[PDB]
């Protein structure tokens, strides 16, 4: 048995969508489609410094200590810090300063759930400690990032989250984590684009409504549009998870998905799984935004901290990642948080 | 048990250390107190395409076929691509194309190492896939880096390794792979900088040798230097991967290390394992100089493909990453080269 011994984050103050069309950074007619109501915006927190307050959190609840977590792992989606500095090791003397590894793991919006498979094979694996720290933080307020208007699909947000997953008890059972990739999509977020030098060494960001522009123009006719292979993903990897759980729908009382804007969330997500509008998350994640690989542990901390999950309830995580990957979870609640 | 079924690589055409210095690239008397004699270079090659190449050579000549493989670690140290695209996948387009998971791991010159552990704990863990593919690869020929300059320890260099692990056989077997970190010398890499924004979103790049003179600067009275936390940690990880291997350095042939400059590789390496000059592999690492995670792989596939090692010896990789962590791990040949 493997369980979430503790949960924790950093969440920076929501700036209000409103404000955001009144400060000129997000289209009113944008705000409108997509339902949006507030993103997270750190102005000045260092990435690896979410991930270490979301970290102590997560410890200092879980009941365990330091010499208990075998492995520190980092997930992330944009720059931490100076290039060839490392964030995780940084995260490590600051949270845990023993001397177990300390990894970065990148794999988009599941960079936690990846990290969370990793640390499970490991504490299977390897008898040498009962616990493991995931870790995550992102921060968009840099240089020429426009959070609002990057993609057409989301806002950006900035968090920090953390997980300390462990072998000997938590809040919730870890019953099953899967994903499976379709690679055929990796050229959506490349299109228009020159692979070599890198963009980011040129002056080139997150310029990912431009890259969809691009598709749209090239993109083959007679071929089904890109959401659905990212549809039909979701469906899959879901319909899995929930098979190796030996769990049904009827058992899933949240879904913690993404914070897309409502179109891009329900063509994705809502539709695929014909999720009950009671089951989501919406009204929490429409004030969030999308952070890095924070959104599905976010979601899951609000709905067991605001009690709408107790012991017994089931709660599905569910994302889908650039390139593109579908990776889901689900867990079993097993105490009432405080 | 768990054996590395096949290797391989890309090396791009080898950039002599005269041609460096008569271009004005490279201080002349570096040259004469590092010993380099050359840098594998690469003008224009996306680093994702030298990970395919390699991982093309590495899977046909494993004996596995791509439904063997349960998934794909990419690890890297520099820019792959555009910002928000995943390399990874890319690379799975390009050599598996199933829908397996493709994860980015990270860890410095540990790259590899460290996405051989994850890989070898799932393959432990999960009975589903026989094999596992892990790349790595790197371009440096980017905006404002100077390959021969950044660092005063060692000429960055350009490559693509991979190597398919198995648990079903192959030419060698992977008897202990473990690291060991000290955190408190994260601060080497970012003395001098702004945390935030990152610096890249500045700018600024890979000021190595920067950084090293600000801890010059402000190093305290008393402590002792970097390069001995550094050394002393390398001899407990090679002492601990010895005992977990059930091997003495009697029975170790060859040493696969980075390929840094010989004072670092002598101060940081070489004199704490106090390693007889011919198990080293140096005149091989001074014609290609420092990758970013391929070091040690492509050392471990020169000494096995040009016969320096056959069936029975024992071969110790070795490396230390920016944080700092130690790793090493232990393999015995089982097969001969082709």
């Amino acid at each position: 048995n493997l369980y979430l011994a503790g949960i924790g984050s950093h969440l920076p103050p929501l700036f209000p969508a409103e404000r955001a069309v009144a400060e000129g950074l997000y289209d009113e007619e944008a705000r409108q489609s997509s339902g949006m109501r507030s993103a997270a915006v750190s102005a000045s927190t260092p990435a690896p410094q979410m991930a270490i307050d979301a970290a102590r959190a997560a410890l200092e609840s879980s009941g365990h200590d330091a010499d208990d977590i075998g492995i520190l792992l980092h997930s992330y989606t944009h720059h931490q810090g100076p290039d060839g500095w490392s964030a995780v090791h940084y995260i490590l003397n600051n949270t845990v300063d023993r001397p177990v590894p300390a990894v970065e793991i990148k794999q988009g919006c599941l960079g936690m759930l990846a990290s969370l498979d990793v640390a499970a094979a490991r504490l299977i694996a390897n008898p040498t400690h009962d616990a493991a720290l995931i870790t995550t933080g992102d921060n968009y307020s840099t240089p020429g990032v426009e959070r609002w208007r990057a993609s057409g699909l989301f806002v950006l947000a900035d968090a920090g989250s953390a997980v300390v997953l462990s072998r000997r008890g938590g809040f919730a059972e870890l019953l099953a984590l899967d994903s499976l990739s379709d690679s055929s999509m990796e050229i959506l977020h490349r299109a228009g684009e020159e692979l070599f030098p890198p963009g980011v060494t040129r002056g080139r960001g997150l310029n990912f409504a431009e890259r969809a522009e691009k598709v749209r123009e090239q993109w083959a006719a007679g071929q089904a549009p890109p959401i659905k292979n990212f549809g039909d993903r979701v469906a899959e990897v879901t319909e899995r998870v929930l098979k190796q759980a030996d769990v049904s729908w009827d058992q899933i009382a949240k879904v913690c998905h993404v914070g897309f804007g409502r179109p891009a969330l329900e063509a994705m997500f809502l539709l695929p799984l014909d999720v009950p509008e009671e089951k989501t998350v919406w009204e929490y994640a429409n004030t969030i935004g999308h952070t890095g690989a924070a959104d599905l542990f976010l979601g899951l901390e609000h709905v067991w901290r605001t009690g709408q999950v107790g012991p017994g309830d089931h709660v599905l995580l569910i994302g889908a990642s650039t390139g593109m990957e579908a990776g889901a979870a689900v867990v079993r609640i097993a105490e009432a948080a405080p």
